[PDB]
């Protein structure tokens, strides 16, 4: 089989702006006078941009001989996903990952006389649990024809380099897909709205907006770095702490370049990690209002379950098929600090969290619930409590105390509700908890 | 001892503090708390033996 090409020029695809050869030749004091003394400029400019489709060139001395290819270079450009540092170990067996967090208790005043009749009293520890599971499976398929490809090279080293380049291309594609999935993680988290939303003005509207955004990020990073911790930056409303060396900021390249120049505070500390944490630059987000997201190193809960490669051969076609299988679990941790700065219009209340999201009470006991409202404005909001059990004698007070009647057999759900809309057009935010009944 | 919000506010608007970041020779060891309880208190500058 002869695949030959005819009528091909050295300018196949060229949207030329001007004739550089003509400009050099017709110059009597222009800016091109520096190239006038050059002996061979036309030859350099003719093929100085590369040749897409080559043709055989005869030797200058003896025209019967043909000039040969002297060097063959194969690009070994390798690409990686910047978030790879947030990955964790392997899980060869099993599917589900369990995360357990233990919260803090309260202080009681020393009292010898009171400590007489309550030596054996009980104080239930506060524990929370989160679950993750495998959710990504994929594979990459490639084909290599060794016998058909052996005629394109004259060196076994070049042959091995080319096949290694194909394998590296497979790996690069895998890395690209992993990065895209990791971005999808943050996009889905914001879509479900479990972030802590900080309302900002449009940074590109004016200079003051950029410096306001920078100082807001600085304040948020500091109060996240506070060693004593806070319950205002995680979806579980638990007392947690983050480190400055563990804090990472994910921002768009254009906005990062804008605020690296417009505000002089960010001109310093650009590569010191002590200003806003480890700054990671991505190619933008998918949500409309997302400008920047600042999360903890433990926020990512991604693991890999399978990473393998298999090969098969076709005796009739004389080629190898390579299948690279990647199975991963991608999830986030709700116990870690995470803040999202949004420039668009945002609701007054983002979400409502009940401290016990799961309870198991008796038929005569009581339970206490605490409501945390994630409001993007300074003004506070009022929480109303309700239950949807069904049986009479079960009721929840306005302060969050639920009492259960002595005769019922059904799961209960407790709703904490906040009204953020106006009159006769109400918008409601509801946080739910589940309660089981033990006879 | 200063509040986080005020510290971040003065880390940007004025430059003299924005130059001497992460050091001690300018304003001493800057420790950041989550605000005070007094009405008029903004910052407190004390000694180690205090």
């Amino acid at each position: 089989m002869r695949i030959t090409f005819n009528d091909v020029k050295t300018s196949l695809g060229i949207t030329e702006s001007y004739d550089i050869v003509n400009a050099i030749r017709n110059s009597q004091g222009d800016n091109f006078k520096s190239y006038v003394p050059l002996a061979t400029a036309n030859n350099v400019a003719e093929v100085g941009a590369g040749i897409l489709i080559n043709q055989t060139v005869q030797n200058d001395f003896i025209t019967s001989l043909v000039d040969r290819i002297g060097l063959v270079v194969i690009r070994q450009v390798s690409l990686n996903n910047p978030l790879k540092k947030f990955k964790k170990g392997q899980i060869p067996l099993g599917r589900t990952i369990e995360e357990i967090y233990t919260d803090i208790t309260k202080e009681k005043q020393y009292d010898a006389e009171e400590a007489e009749q309550k030596v054996f009293e009980r104080e239930m520890p506060n524990v929370k649990t989160l679950f993750h599971e495998r959710n990504r499976q994929g594979f990459y398929h490639q084909t290599i024809q060794d016998d058909s490809l052996k005629t394109a090279f004259v060196s076994w080293g070049n042959f091995e380099s080319f096949v290694s380049s194909i394998i590296n291309a497979i790996y690069n594609s895998a890395e690209v897909d992993e990065y895209e999935y990791m971005k999808l993680l943050v996009d889905n988290y914001y879509s479900k709205g479990l972030f802590t939303t900080v309302k900002i003005d449009e940074p590109t509207s004016s200079t003051g907006a950029l410096t306001e955004f920078v100082k807001k990020m600085r304040a948020t990073a500091r109060k996240l770095t506070l060693p004593q911790g806070s319950r205002d930056w995680n979806s579980m409303a638990v007392r947690t702490r983050s480190y400055m060396e563990d804090l990472h900021l994910i921002i768009d390249a254009d906005l990062e370049a804008e605020l690296d120049v417009d505000v002089l505070a960010k001109a310093f500390n650009m590569n010191r990690t002590d200003f806003l944490g480890n700054v990671t630059v991505i190619d933008g987000f998918a949500s409309t209002g997302l400008e920047a997201v600042l999360v903890d190193k433990d926020w990512f809960m991604v693991y890999d379950n399978l990473h393998k490669m298999e090969t098969v051969r076709n005796p009739r076609g004389l080629y190898w098929n390579y299948y690279y299988h990647v199975w991963q679990t991608l999830s986030v941790s709700r116990f870690a600090n995470a803040v999202a700065f949004v420039s668009g219009d945002v609701p007054a209340v983002t979400q409502v969290i009940v401290s016990p999201n799961i309870a198991a009470v008796k038929q005569g006991g009581q339970q206490q619930f605490t409501a945390y409202v994630r409001a993007t404005n300074a003004k506070d909001h009022k929480v109303v409590w309700s239950v949807e059990g069904g049986s009479t004698g079960t009721a929840i007070t306005g302060d969050g105390l639920l009492s259960v009647s002595g005769n019922e057999d059904n799961q209960l759900t407790v709703k904490a509700t906040v009204d953020i809309g106006t009159e006769d057009k109400p918008k409601l935010v509801v946080g739910e908890a589940v309660v089981s009944i033990r006879p």
